[PDB]
């Protein structure tokens, strides 16, 4: 689309222990800001730990931008809730993607990316080639909330038409 | 484009009793086409019940087209056997992915299609709504073959950006 280097897949797999926001427990749902971009998970009702396994698609044209995701307890009639958020760097994973991963096995490390006070990595993120394609796991520590963190995965889908990696 | 309604998720997921083409056996992958495009799974060896788990991700600017889908064995050292075609619809999932759904249980079944004399259907297919998404799951019986269906699961993804639906 005259830019786009293509689709940067953000699997959003699950929140652990997130933070209660009504009584007992919460309705989570998360929203990723990149950009003019704003993707939503649908909400899981009452449940902290919940699994999402939702893929969110967004369009590259920067390799060096940030990821916003943030947390909200969904409340269908009142407010809905801050709980947390975090930002993570792409243009690890774009460099990684330009790099002819071919020949190398299956659980290939390729870049690791290491928690700093900076960025709100839990661990230390894996960049590996797997099956032909390459992946990034995530755990984001949220900020700005007593508790929880977000499990993703970083995959890409290539665009016939786009301007490419 | 500006012309991108958005693309189609094509999960490969298995093939059923698949023909021979190897003396005893097969090494069987599944190529996809619609319009100019084409895509193809990776290739499991020896296995004529193959678990492929794969997605296939096709870009859609005509509601009204058609997907291709044939199997081939892979031969090391030599032209690769064929295992099959088939065919099928988009429009029926395209049109119901307009409607308005959300409040419905997960689960819900929005559209059948038939099996029909003219298309590839081993089972009627249906459209459901689960987990917030549209989804329709298919069993291609393949032609021009003795044996062998391929099991499919269809998704959308909308961009930001597109015509949409
Ligand atoms: C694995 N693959 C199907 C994507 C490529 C190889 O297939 P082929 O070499 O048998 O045609
Ligand atoms: C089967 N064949 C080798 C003759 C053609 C397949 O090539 P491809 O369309 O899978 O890339
Ligand atoms: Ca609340
Ligand atoms: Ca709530
Ligand atoms: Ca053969
Ligand atoms: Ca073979």
């Amino acid at each position: 689309m005259d830019d786009l280097l293509g689709l940067l897949r953000i699997r959003i797999k699950r929140g652990v222990n997130l933070a209660v926001r009504d009584i007992s427990s919460s309705d989570p749902y998360v929203v990723v800001k990149m950009g003019k971009q704003k993707l939503k998970t649908r909400v899981i009702n009452k449940d902290v730990n919940p699994e999402w396994n939702e893929d969110l698609t967004l369009s590259v044209t920067d390799s060096n931008l940030t990821v916003l995701l943030t947390v909200y307890d969904h409340d269908m009639f009142s407010k809905d809730d801050k709980m947390g958020d975090a930002e993570f760097e792409i243009s690890p994973y774009i460099e990684a993607l330009r790099m002819q991963l071919d020949g190398l096995p299956s659980g290939t490390i390729v870049t690791t990316v290491k928690p700093s006070r900076r960025n709100c990595l839990a661990e230390e993120s894996r960049v590996t080639w797997v099956d032909g394609k390459l992946v990034q796991d995530l755990v984001l520590r949220l900020r700005h909330v007593e508790c929880g963190e977000v499990e993703a995965q970083l995959q890409w889908i290539d665009l016939p038409g786009s301007k490419g990696l």
